[PDB]
């Protein structure tokens, strides 16, 4: 009795659509150390609970197509944005790392590439979201968007990303 | 190459070495195989497609498996790949079909048997009594209690 549901940043991962399979790709950091990373290859759609944040994510291979969060604050959906984010394995996120040169590094062996990189953006996600990108919104089915100074905008939003009330 | 695939997952050997020798083995099923056997201490690394394990092995018998995998299916592939490479004597005498697969060599005509299902391959491996990783018994349930011999699974 193995649940297919998963955790990652603090936030249960549970899968409602898709599929993938694992690929091992080299990924060149903002730090300009070279990882390897497993790629999760395909389309999914996952729903993330956490305490204070939930979060619907839809992506393809490297790439956010979709983020809907809800949460009790701006700071709780702050940090589910920061795990997507991460989770999303987009290049954009992995130049985004500045300094920890032997935490975000091959040749740490304590922990893995991609919990490397979510422990480095939960200490601080002021780059990665300044180097995430933006784009206007539709405000419609009542949601609403998030700049990267983690200011809401009826206009605009981080790529992908949409608040929606709890 | 210390590289190969089996049972799609590649295989890297990370320490220790290996002669082969041609071994009979009697099946579960009553006929004889001929295998090439392994012979030697060997540490292994899985990555497959679905799940990574790390595998340590002697001459015919599974020391350690640590396996990692997000659901049932892919932690049992992995386990059932690696008890297979093995060779045990206690996974050969589990097989309970015809090993007519297209004609396929005597280790990939037991790894398709077992990948069919892997009851009887996991009731007759054995448990044993068992910091972070956890056991996993024949009918796939975690448990901090025991575990089938040798294997673990952890988030790696």
């Amino acid at each position: 009795r193995i649940s297919s549901s998963f955790s990652f940043g603090g936030f249960t991962f549970k899968r409602t659509s898709g599929s993938s399979v694992k690929r091992e790709e080299e990924v060149l950091t903002g730090n300009l150390q070279t990882l390897k990373i497993r790629v999760h290859e395909g389309y999914e759609e996952f729903t993330m609970v956490g305490r204070r944040a939930t979060a619907i994510l839809r992506k393809a291979t490297r790439r956010l197509i979709q983020l809907i969060v809800s949460g009790r604050d701006e700071q709780s959906i702050a940090e589910a944005i920061i795990v997507a984010m991460v989770f999303s394995q987009e290049d954009c996120m992995i130049k985004a790392v500045r300094g920890d040169l032997n935490f975000v590094n091959r040749a740490n062996q304590r922990l893995n590439p991609m919990h490397q990189l979510l422990r480095h953006f939960q200490k601080d996600a002021k780059v990665l979201f300044q180097n995430w990108g933006v784009e206007p919104i539709d405000n419609v089915m009542g949601m609403i968007g998030i700049l990267p100074d983690m200011t809401p905008s009826i206009e605009m939003s981080m790529r992908g990303v949409r608040i929606s009330k709890m």
